[PDB]
């Protein structure tokens, strides 16, 4: 077979209004042999350069020189890298990109899409879903904080097809940790259900995502108040740093309790789901990658638990989602950002048409870098992709 | 490509027929002309009952698929007749024709399955046998001596095994756990003794009961056992009951093993929440290779290593390795290089130095040897265990 | 006594509209001394041909020239069969219908209906229920989802005397396993649950019958639903394969948790009381037949549980629950099928008269098999008994 | 005052490198021109990506702050970029520079840093060393020979060493939790046997090992080192499976350590409720000396100890001195009495008959020799440990 030879690293910027974060990391990875690997890199720890010499410190060390299936050695590897062997989501970030773009190069050489190697074809389409974003006639300013201008988006992508609807009415994240709900932020949440429960009815489900800013016990008042609205789940109740919390949260709630996505480690979603967390969330960049987030679904599976892959970032994480989400039994829906700009960075981009996804058919990830576009975009700046 | 037709075979092995009465080995073809090997695990009933058994879950569940298509099979075998639940006798079946959608991918894309099992984390995985009678050793007193078992045994060290598997616990019956009676526990400590005499520090001891005893006799059997430090103990009590596992563990320092029969990743959870750290499925059992891997995945979640079971022939052998090749995890394997083992395919796995080398050729890297597996056919009642 | 000799099985087509599956497994097995024992075969993992070799290889391997008294005997030796000694529906279903054949050749034996050997006549009259099928007046496509002929259905069996009626709104079931309820779904069953409860009143209990298509959490909003019509069960919320899942669904829910029909061995209904169902129902003809559901009962008990006999089979497994449910202090009702063909297939079968059974009078089950009606429809297909979907949701 | 620069050492010690390849040293100096001195302690990855983290860290959550403000920083490092989860790479980097922050304190306000953790609760501290090859020991056949372990141990003890660490069970590898050898269990009886020979009830064992091992065989392992009394048992199990650690517990008598490898206040609370009674912060790791601090709070509701790990330079040891100095339930201090550490600082505390007196000077009490780090400075490409 093949070795992996080179590596090149994107910092890319989306434009105004920028859905998906300030910037994402792509790697292209060549082999020996000439064929090229996307992937995506999924960290926020430190900032985009910080973060250029962790993916190419990973990837000499571990990495360069190996056979691409040779997936459990590297990602043992990277693990254990300096005698650490415990989860490391900026190093463990690092592999996660890598590692995709290793299924995308075993794709192209074996002739098959990435699913062909996970288990196959048990969903010809996946169940998609997005966040409820501004209407063109919507001032930008305002919808946050409307519910009214909510429930418009919420008919309008029910009229595209989308069966679930994600909304975080909860106001700001802080870094000071799990706080108690302003009543303004538990009066805002149950009319930002009770409006879009009246717009779209029996044709949507509510997927309720608070990003973690709360106590468990304050999670579970919030709970209370949007319980009568049927959400299907309750994203992140919790800061990520205590998921023994979840335990008292699921067993006050009705709502099954949703987490994942700043947990890295088949190791830390197995600890989320003896807490009773239910949908697990993993961002395929952060939590290991394709294959560390096939054994996060088999784990989910063994607690009867379901799959929803995170999403923010750009369309190459997007393509492992749909690839390991075709894959699997246990999915529930793939979290979808449909913006013009996903669609240029790369060429064939799964779509959502109708609220679902199409099992991809090209070899690999099936999807290519137009670099123009990525070195046009390219990004300058310190800051984090995601800050709190 | 899609999966066409389906060949089984019922192969008797001549004595004194170390790995069972009788092995079933499947052979699926594609439409294109591609073939694979597998084998079904499951004696609750004969060869003649499970030939239509296999058929059934075949044509209903498989012909006319893309071999790819592994977890929509297995949820189609899993729920088969609104179901849904572990099922040994389905489940095994389908199992031995897992195997074979594999060794079509391995064909397919010229792959051995292990590169297609997360690569080569393993270069060469560890075996182990267990204690066989010698050829100058008499086969009727042999089982009840530790005399010739420490022969045996210093034998496989000279043939550089780091590992041995044996029983004079004695007797399983089907009336469900009994007590044993102080002469299996005299017995048991004295094999110990005379194989931790003839072995040192140089093989490790695999103590195999299979599941003969009530929880509360399994640990007396345990605690004399114990001063010889054995690597685990295997099946100490019946598999019907998984929550005796938990006080077993906990009221001995030996590892507890079991899995052999076991079939579905959600009762090998059961096992390793009530305290098993070493999983032993049969992967002609417990739903194929695939289903191993996950049953690898879980194991790793709770600290606990795999030891692919084997008493089949040299498919389940040839599919234990490649599973084993790929997981960081894995113990060991266990072994039967019998000559007939050896004859029946040709590419086999071969244990050298007391170890095996990750296979090579594309697929299972087995083709059949037909004439010998006709000329070898089984025709008969009686069961491959009782 | 006597010894087992042989075995003729017997694979049954309902006709139309096939209440009770697309096909029954009848075994009749006959003595050395000329007695026959009926029984019922619960499996559909392989289809009836490949059980005929299954069933005839149980009889053959362990029961043929045995003491048809030895029923504990004969059980231990079908569960541990080929080295095995765990839970197995096929092999021990295979078993069951044999089973109930032997307490059918007890009973003739000893001039002794079978209840009287299981703790004799605990109660005279046994509380029955029955799916809401369509009334003759109904569309049948349109009755499946219909909350107002679902309502109909149920006051006309109120009205014949029935005390708890079964529905199942809840959408077709998948192979894939649990999955998330549609808002539509538990919307249709809330609107079910609603006009059955105002036709019905106080005169009879809804029995909510999913069939293990959702997850843990799932079941849980669909359980929220429901609960203001207070439904008498929330049965097969989860798929039976994750037994450990029932604790989370019956903590969050007032609602009582039944389960079972896809459980076998003593042991796997130990489990389900472990984590929390109430309500146990096996089916006596995979479970491992009138004996083994004895001991099944006598755990639940242990638990403060129920016991609850299923059926969707023929009227030998019918036949069998009734005598079982008997027999039984924690008795809460047996689920009936009362068709023609029921009716016309053997001579015997226990009435479901008023909304009740009573306690048969008849020697062994009280059931003798009617060959020509048999033969007639004799099954030939090659589909199962039942069957899950493939289609996605 | 606030914080200004950061200067970074990569500092590689002489042969034979006792206390690992390399020593990653941050000086801080605020606006007012005070400087104080950190220590980073990860290894992930090398020391070039490394220097980018750090700077990263201290430019976005540190400069311009005031150094009195730890808890905000803290917060800040553990929240960076929406984690709010622990992060070894980044909180590691945060741990030496709040080390800093401590020392400029300890300047600003003219006391010792313990004088700010509550007072002097020890007036010295005990300590302990790993057993290191004599001069006249042959360096390759020392590491696994009980004999001259023995020995080593004999010239500790006459030094005032009340305790002493080995790790003769062998090599850690990437592969994960495995079954030890019969090998690496009796060389670890033999050793304990030898040491205990020597030392008498004049010293204690700790004995070392680096999560080789999946839990049921560091099971096996304590059985055999059990009757010599060790005083811990650290590290049995890999890190990533703390739940794992609580079986262990229940099956030995020895009681648990663990910690080096782990991060934030949050990591060892469940490595305390798994029941681990001795925890082992690596402070450039844990998140500093505040973050310590409160690791060694929880220790004491679970009635549980400390004692600091070191596998650095003489920066993280000031550190751990002066915390241990004012914990109750501090156990001991690892030491590294290499001449180098004494070399790359001045007024570093020493062990002297087995203690450490509590520091007289203001900060941290450590000064910088910037020629002697200058002249040492790392350019390779390898791991602090591999």
């Amino acid at each position: 077979m093949v070795k992996l030879d080179t590596l090149d690293i994107f910092a890319v910027a989306p434009p105004p209004p920028g859905w998906g974060g300030r910037y994402w990391l792509l790697v292209r990875v060549t082999t020996d042999t000439g064929l090229t690997g996307l992937g995506e890199v999924y960290a926020a720890g430190v900032g985009p350069e910080a973060m250029t010499h962790v993916i190419h410190d990973v990837f000499t060390r571990h990495m360069r020189g190996e056979d691409p299936a040779n997936i459990e050695l590297m990602s043992r590897r990277a693990h254990s890298s300096g005698f650490t062997q415990r989860p490391d989501p900026t190093v463990f970030g690092a592999f996660s990109g890598l590692e995709m773009a290793c299924w995308d190069i075993l794709g192209k050489a074996r002739d098959c899409p990435v699913w062909a190697m996970l288990g196959g074809k048990m969903n010809d389409r996946i169940r998609a879903y997005t966040y409820l974003y501004p209407e063109p006639h919507h001032d930008t300013n305002a919808f946050w904080t409307s519910p009214e201008m909510a429930a418009e988006s919420a008919a309008a992508r029910v009229a595209e097809g989308y069966t679930a609807v994600k909304f975080d009415p909860a106001g700001p994240y802080t870094m000071r940790g799990g706080h108690m709900p302003a009543l303004s932020d538990i009066d805002l949440s149950a009319r930002f259900c009770a409006a879009i429960r009246d717009a779209v009815g029996t044709q949507a489900d509510l997927l309720f995502g608070t990003h973690g800013q709360f106590a468990p016990a304050g999670a579970i008042r919030l709970a209370k108040a949007i319980e009568p609205y049927d959400p299907l789940w309750y994203e992140e109740p919790i800061p990520p740093d205590n998921l023994p919390g979840l335990s008292e949260v699921a067993a006050h709630t009705s709502i099954p309790i949703a987490t994942g996505e700043r947990l890295t480690g088949v190791t830390e979603f197995t600890q989320a789901l003896h807490h009773g967390a239910r949908i697990l969330q993993p961002a395929l960049g952060r939590a290991g990658g394709i294959w560390e987030g096939k054994k996060i679904a088999t784990l989910a599976a063994a607690f009867g638990a379901q799959l929803a892959p995170h999403l923010y970032a750009g369309p190459v994480e997007w393509a492992a989602n749909v690839h390991l989400g075709v894959s699997c039994p246990n999915l529930l829906m793939v979290e979808a950002i449909e913006t013009p700009f996903h669609e240029a960075l790369v060429t064939g981009r799964p779509r959502v048409e109708n609220g679902f996804v199409a099992a991809p058919d090209a070899p690999g990830l099936g999807i290519t870098l137009n670099d123009a576009i990525a070195n046009a975009h390219r990004y300058t700046g310190n800051r984090l992709h995601l800050e709190m």
